[PDB]
DNA sequence: AGCACA
């Protein structure tokens, strides 16, 4: 089953293919989906399983795209990415 | 801390 993140910290300038340029790199990328609101955005980076993403998630913790100090902010998705 | 798409 694939497994879904979230991803805040993220500037409102920041490309779909600069972020998935980051997300990619790691072994089981399926899909991302960036989404913005009233100010700075979020993500919801999709892997092909747990493992993967646990593994990504542990590797970008803190990856410096973002606005505040301390870099890219990364936490399992509370709902999987929708099927299609 | 802040979690959408269908």
């Amino acid at each position: 089953a694939a497994s879904t993140l979230f991803v805040a910290n993220l500037s409102a300038e920041v490309n779909e293919d600069t972020l998935r340029g980051v997300f990619k790199a790691f072994s089981g990328f399926t899909r991302l989906r960036l989404h913005n609101k009233n100010g700075s955005a979020v993500a919801f980076v999709e892997y092909s399983d747990l493992q993967k993403a646990t593994q990504a998630m542990i590797s970008l913790q803190g990856f410096q795209t973002a606005n505040d100090r301390g870099g890219l902010r990364i936490e399992y998705a509370r709902n999987k990415m929708a099927d299609v």
